[PDB]
């Protein structure tokens, strides 16, 4: 009877219809059953990344046992949530754990939120009287569970995995009428796969069906505010993907046969030239929308190579541009440091955590010619399988990820003289397992005018806040390209010319006087330098 | 099952007390005497090979030709000398020693489990000796019950459950509702899953 006062009644609410219907996942209900009904230590924990669905088992366990699926001797039996926060202690705790054991079992009592528990329940644990079913998220667990290794024994740990979409639009299609009445507009079912679709690519951070319907709220929110278009559709979803995460800065919307068609020429406005090196990394992107990539094979892993002062660290930035937005979401880890034979276990992990979150970024592998040669053992089964593992003991997918590797070994070989140092280091069972090795060239002085035309573009937009605009002839235009030289060094030393020529003048005629915002600062070719 | 605290010897030494020095014949229980703490053993220890104990007054009173009898759990399921070797954990070897024969008592059979289903239906059935309900179980539900009762964990309880779960609902729900009358004889039959009327 002292159960009534310190605790809800998930049960009694079922039996008028109050749970929102439970669709899909047969086999974590029918291990729960298998679990639930042991002899002793028979107590399941629910465990998985947060968000994916685990409150929704145990409901849908409720509408089960109401309707009445279960084996024999589970039928009838209340599943009474209890509560830490609603409960002189040790009295009170003693008083409901005797109203528990006085019964013959037929109450399931239900803690949510167990990682709590730790701040005399341990003997009625492990004999098998008090039915208990929890839900942690996994990383609060290892925290505050783990760390009691007494306890964490008598326990069953279920994971629950995560994702999906084919059930999330049957669930906003199910919640649709709800929002409709409390703000007073109604919501299009055309937006309604969009507001699940394209959270997915975007938002990588919370869990599934939580995180699809905040965007629903937040567009209806607005969508009164605007109203103080008499309803949502496709276009305020993507506002509000936009306003918040900014991702709306970089594409807005970017995606289709359209963008896909030109892109050879789209890619053209950061890497100029090293054609025959960007037809195909805009080919492991075209076959793997099209669907007749190898479905067991990471989408492209391809190693470019060459001299210095190129572009091959400018191309793998510039790939990641307009798939992502931005240029900052990929995973750049530095095997400059791995010169010894203990430091896998960094990766193995700083590589493997940074996927398994948002399985699709870009990852770079700058300067492998330093690794010691066990990394590329580690290496050999991420390529051609996908799959690694680490110390919990999970092996993530890396299916649909775009490998990149860069190295500058040779710099300068013929035809095969650089190629044939390949061989050196690396093993035939590394480089058979790559895709087509490409070659970067060096840089023609007919294709070395448009890299100043960049740069000055570059620095243009860098000075946006004093509204400094700044006049550049084509004589002083096509001087920069002269003092562009020895082919040796790349375009690097053009970027310190730059420097040297206009931004030491300049930068001591901006803080003196004479140079204020919105005016118009021309160069002029003196007969050695550049004037102002 | 009370005395987890070093001061709770006061109330029987007192409750223990004087309902023995009334009528010195009475058989005395112990029920679950592991929660108790090992400072409850120690008033014990002189009940046990002497027979007198003190109280306030200064009267010895005199527990020489009453049965002592105590209740445990200790172990539960203990092959041979799991369950004996435990009991040297909690118990000191002072107390041990002062006891008689420590008797084991074993599971359950599920052929001498059949009797305990006559048992209770001869209970339920002086139950109802006001309404002079007399109540016809055949042989076939009568083994019926039987295989339900299972799993040699939680003994022959869950059968005193069943019982109210098969036969007690729908007799309670057709005995307020017209259809059973007294001296009425109501037979109970195999519908092919539960029990019929």
């Amino acid at each position: 009877q002292a159960l009534q006062k310190y605790s809800t009644d998930l049960t009694a609410r079922a039996r008028e219809g109050k749970l929102d219907p439970v669709i899909g996942r047969d086999n974590e209900i029918r291990r729960v059953v298998q679990v639930l009904s042991r002899r002793t230590k028979n107590n399941p924990v629910l465990i998985g990344e947060p968000g994916v669905g685990k409150t929704a088992i145990v409901e849908g366990l409720a509408q089960r046992i109401v309707a009445g699926d279960v084996p024999e001797s589970l039928r009838d039996k209340t599943i009474v949530a209890l509560d830490l926060g609603s409960m002189e202690f040790e009295e009170r705790l003693k008083a409901v754990l005797d109203d528990i054991k006085n019964s013959a079992g037929q109450i399931i009592t239900f803690i949510d939120e167990l990682h709590t528990i730790v701040g005399m329940i341990k003997p009625m644990l492990a004999r098998g009287e008090l039915r208990l079913v929890g839900a942690t998220t996994l990383d609060e667990y290892r925290k505050h569970i783990e760390k009691d290794a007494a306890l964490e024994r008598r326990f069953q740990q279920v994971y629950v995995g995560e994702p999906s979409v084919e059930d999330t639009i049957g669930i906003l299609r199910g919640l649709k009428d709800r929002y409709e009445v409390h703000h007073g507009v109604r919501i299009t079912d055309s937006a309604l796969v969009a507001a699940a679709t394209l959270s997915d690519r975007y938002i990588t951070a919370r869990f599934l069906p939580d995180k699809a319907i905040d965007l629903v709220d937040e567009a209806a929110s607005r969508l009164r505010m605007e109203i103080d278009k008499e309803e949502v559709g496709p276009d305020d979803i993507a506002d509000v993907v936009s306003a918040w995460t900014g991702i709306p800065a970089g594409r807005l919307l970017e995606g289709e046969t359209a963008k896909l068609l030109r892109m050879e020429d789209e890619l053209g406005k950061r890497v100029i030239g090293q054609k025959a090196a960007v037809t195909a990394v805009s080919d492991a992107v075209r076959r793997s929308r099209a669907g007749v990539s190898d479905p067991n094979r990471p989408t492209g892993a391809f190693m470019f190579l060459g001299p210095t002062g190129v572009g091959k660290t400018e191309l793998a930035k510039a790939l990641a541009d307009f798939l992502f937005d931005d240029e900052r979401a990929m995973v750049r880890i530095d095997m400059s440091e791995y010169g010894e034979k203990h430091t896998v276990a960094r990766l193995i992990g700083q590589l493997t955590e940074a996927v398994r979150r948002r399985p699709y970024t870009v990852v770079l592998f700058d300067e492998i010619e330093k690794a010691h040669p066990d990394v590329f053992d580690v290496l050999l089964q991420v390529l051609d399988e996908g799959r690694l593992t680490d110390g919990h003991g999970r092996t993530v997918d890396f299916r649909n990820t775009i490998l990149i590797l860069t190295s500058n070994l040779g710099s300068g070989g013929s035809a095969e003289q650089v190629l044939a140092a390949v061989r050196a280091t690396f093993k035939p069972e590394f480089i058979n397992r790559l895709d087509d090795v490409l070659i970067f060239e060096g840089l023609n002085p007919e294709e070395l005018v448009r890299i100043v035309d960049i740069q000055l573009a570059q620095l243009g937009k860098r000075l946006a806040q004093r509204r400094l605009q700044l006049q550049v002839s084509l004589p002083a235009k096509r001087w920069l390209a002269q003092r562009g030289f020895d082919p040796v060094y790349g375009a690097r030393p053009l970027r310190r010319l730059v420097q040297q020529a206009i931004g030491d003048q300049l930068a001591k005629m901006l803080l003196a006087g004479q140079v204020h915002d919105g005016d118009t600062v021309p160069v002029n070719v003196s007969p050695d330098a550049d004037s102002l």
